[PDB]
């Protein structure tokens, strides 16, 4: 099974979410992405199950990426879903931040403002072989 899960969103993220993805299998880790990863069945459960399963949960912090979250108290926001179970089931949450500012933890539902808590990683154009190699140091 994976020992990477990378969260993000496709409307701003995916690109970055891939070349993530390429850099960290080419250094040995397996890597969980919806588009190369997720098979057929019901979506919602086979996601949360893919979470769960991944030691790591790098989460790609693209800008505006956590605006879906506000006020999704009903947690029917996909990346509030991803977030909410890798922070239940304990697991080593890899913030990437690519252009995000960080939101005051009161606009965010109760159950994932802990994931402002953890120490992110800031993606750098300039220094990329830089920054995948901070990435793979944060990795368990
Ligand atoms: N029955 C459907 N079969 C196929 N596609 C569908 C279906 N219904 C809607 N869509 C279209 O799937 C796209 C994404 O949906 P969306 O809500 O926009 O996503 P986010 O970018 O907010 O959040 C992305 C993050 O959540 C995870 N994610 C979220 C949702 C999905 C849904 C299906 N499959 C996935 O692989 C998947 C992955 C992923 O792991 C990322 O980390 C849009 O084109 C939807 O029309």
């Amino acid at each position: 099974t994976p020992d990477v899960f990378i969260s993000y969103r496709r409307n701003s993220g995916s690109q970055l979410a891939s070349l993530l993805k390429v850099h960290l299998q080419l250094h040995g880790f397996s890597v969980f992405i919806d588009v190369e990863k997720l098979e057929a069945g019901k979506f919602e459960d086979k996601l949360i199950q893919s979470v769960m399963g991944a030691r790591n949960f790098v989460l790609v912090l693209s800008p505006g990426a956590l605006d879906k979250c506000m006020q999704d108290h009903d947690c029917k926001d996909w990346v509030h879903k991803e977030i909410v179970t890798a922070l239940s089931c304990g697991k080593n949450i890899v913030p990437i931040i690519d252009g995000f500012e960080w939101p005051e933890p009161q606009v965010l539902p109760e159950d994932m403002q802990a994931v402002l808590t953890f120490n992110g990683i800031k993606w750098s154009h300039e220094y990329q072989e830089a920054t995948i190699e901070k990435i793979i140091r944060f990795l368990q």
